[PDB]
């Protein structure tokens, strides 16, 4: 059961195929067009079927080339509105038709973001980009809005002829608009089964640098030099993780630097990974992000989540890898050191939720829950740590992997549940189903809070940031005049980062403490975004007014989620803050994303 998808279930009947022909009103700020679905059968006699639909504009459905008859049921609230088509003839198991709709989006779709020119680097040109995942596919076009189908697509995309478009696909030429010679049709092919979560579009001033043999980034101009830079490592990382993996099968792996407002780290679109901008750190230590999005060409876009229940398949398992190929490159203890610092990330969101919500589960149930208000660390990490645990249960790195990619070999092209993955689990183990057998499978998979088990973790890399956090927490007035910038000269951007975690973990400090901190260690002129992140976060936490504007200007010049909403919270929940807070948020919505302006307006208890 999909709980979140209104259509026709895949026991009914499957799309095969998704032709799309639309255009990009930057004017109307509206998608038109038409998808043309080939829907295999999957009944005797079958008459009508239903599809997803959110804020959509249907002018008419042709079939054969007759119109035929079709109704929208009304508004579920964020599920949309089901759209019953009538087949014009009864359909025999196993046969297909096509189905021609013809649409336009709302400029309020939630799978999408229009910006301005002022919006951009460039200035001079509007850009447009998706987010699919997890149900705005129906958002942009009417489909079976469900990762248990995968399609395989082409499109033909009208732009203003100054503007690139690209989407999750290989480009497959470009030509003038044959109707409108003051704009460019980008024609695209993918040729491997995807879920539509996976369908993505952009439309922008872009260029591109080659960086490796299947690689090329894409920006504005004024990022393409900085972000080639930043992702240099794609082609060695790719290379780590077909021999994790097997064969990568989506030909190309290109690199996408979004707008700031992009609301997450990456989204693993294939043949086209977008990555939010603040990445861009000068050093290339954020790059566990591009080692995650690749993974996931492997395990998500290859085998994928039956439903958004088992969302931690996706995201665990991914984590698991982007962990290993962090570790090939930079050592076991070092993936060790990130699988620890994911544990605190998972006692971080158990904190925050309740050790009893449902959300602190690893398999949620979905029914009547926005998957995007469900959405955390939980499945990342919690995911990750059921999967470490079992390889240390079941001997070790090496044996686990031979385990990962069996399991990649059996599911490619197949969307799977909690339970198909156990028993494939159990099937591989056949040999130890003993060892197996003392997983609290129960506490694991369906229970809310901490798992019932902590795994063993290798300290080398991580006891210098407990020390230091250590010395600080228990540090009195008389204490402060031993830092030294000197305390920083052993610890990489990483450790730095952890530190600072550690001593979050236990904010606020006293005013006095964070004031020497920015004294000696002038953490104030660091730019790399996780970890000034985390500093503003303990500055406002311990009542540092001087963070405020820092903070707040953090909060509205990007929109990663991840930094964004935690601290618009803190900047709430400071007296001193509190109203500059709401203000911003209420005079950045218009133009915020449209899923972070529903979360942080949520978040603040605003509209
Ligand atoms: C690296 C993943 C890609 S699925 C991501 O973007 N995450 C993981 C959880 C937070 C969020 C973020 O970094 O903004
Ligand atoms: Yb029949
Ligand atoms: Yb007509
Ligand atoms: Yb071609
Ligand atoms: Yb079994
Ligand atoms: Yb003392
Ligand atoms: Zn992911």
């Amino acid at each position: 059961v999909d709980t979140c998808s209104l259509a026709s279930p895949a026991s009914v009947c499957r799309t095969k195929h998704l032709h799309l022909r639309c255009s990009v009103d930057f004017t109307r700020r509206t998608l038109t067009g038409t998808a043309a679905l080939t829907v295999q059968s999957q009944e005797d006699n079958l008459r009508s079927l239903v599809l997803d639909t959110k804020d959509l504009t249907i002018e008419k459905v042709v079939i054969n080339g007759q119109e035929v008859k079709y109704a929208l049921g009304e508004r579920q609230s964020y599920k949309g509105s089901p759209m019953e088509i009538s087949l014009p003839i009864a359909l025999s198991k196993n046969q297909e038709i096509v189905i021609e709709i013809s649409f336009e989006t709302s400029p309020k779709s939630s799978a999408l973001q229009w910006l301005t020119p002022e919006q951009t680097s460039g200035k001079e040109h509007p850009y447009l980009f998706s987010q699919c995942q997890a149900i705005h596919c129906r958002a942009i076009l009417p489909c079976q809005d469900t990762p248990s189908v995968k399609l395989t697509y082409t499109a033909e995309v009208s732009v203003p002829k100054e503007l690139v478009a690209l989407m999750s696909a290989i480009r497959d030429g470009e030509t003038p608009d044959p109707e409108d010679p003051s704009r460019k049709i980008y024609k695209f092919i993918q040729k491997v089964p995807i879920p539509c979560y996976l369908i993505a579009l952009v439309v922008g001033a872009l260029e591109s640098r080659q960086i490796g043999p299947r690689t090329l980034v894409w920006s504005e101009k004024e990022q393409v030099e900085k972000s080639a830079y930043e992702f240099s490592e794609t082609e060695s990382m790719l290379k780590i993780a077909e021999d994790l993996g097997g064969p990568y099968v989506w030909g190309q792996y290109d690199l996408l630097v979004l707008p700031p407002s992009f609301p997450y780290g990456g989204m693993e679109n294939p043949c086209l990974t977008f990555v939010t901008p603040t990445l861009l750190a000068g050093d290339k230590s954020l790059s566990n992000v591009i080692a995650h999005e690749i993974s996931h060409s492997w395990t998500g876009n290859l085998v994928t989540n039956k439903t958004w229940d088992h969302f931690w398949l996706n995201e665990g398992h991914t984590v698991y890898l982007e962990r290993h190929i962090c570790g090939r490159l930079f050592g076991e203890k070092f993936r060790h050191f990130n699988a620890l610092g994911g544990w605190g990330e998972l006692q971080n969101s158990v904190k925050t939720f309740g050790e009893t919500h449902p959300f602190t589960k690893l398999v949620v149930d979905l029914t009547d829950i926005d998957p995007d208000v469900a959405y955390s660390s939980v499945p990342y990490e919690k995911g990750f740590a059921l999967l470490f645990y079992l390889e240390q249960l079941l001997g070790g790195p090496e044996i686990f992997l031979g385990f990962l990619k069996a399991y990649v070999e059996k599911f490619s092209y197949k969307s799977i549940t909690t339970d198909d993955w156990k028993d494939f689990l159990y099937s591989y183990f056949k040999d130890k189903v003993d060892v197996l057998n003392q997983v609290d499978w129960n506490a694991w998979l369906y229970s809310p809070g901490l798992p019932p088990i902590k795994p063993n973790y290798d300290m080398t890399l991580t006891n210098a940031c407990i020390a230091l956090s250590q010395r600080w927490i228990t540090a009195k007035e008389d204490d402060l005049n031993s830092f030294n910038a000197t305390d920083l000269k052993d610890l990489s951007s990483h450790q730095l980062n952890e530190f600072l975690a550690q001593t979050l973990q236990r904010a606020p400090l006293p005013l006095g403490h964070i004031k020497r901190m920015q004294e000696v260690y002038n953490f104030n002129a660091i730019n790399n975004s996780e970890i000034r992140f985390r500093w503003l976060r303990l500055c406002i936490q311990s009542k540092w007014e001087d963070a405020i504007p820092l903070a707040l200007k953090m909060a509205t010049e990007q929109g990663r989620m991840k930094f964004t909403r935690p601290l618009f919270k803190d900047l709430a929940a400071f007296d001193k803050s509190h109203d500059q807070a709401v203000r911003t948020y209420q005079e950045h919505k218009a133009s915020m994303h449209p899923v972070t302006a529903m979360l942080v307006g949520k978040d603040l208890k605003v509209d």
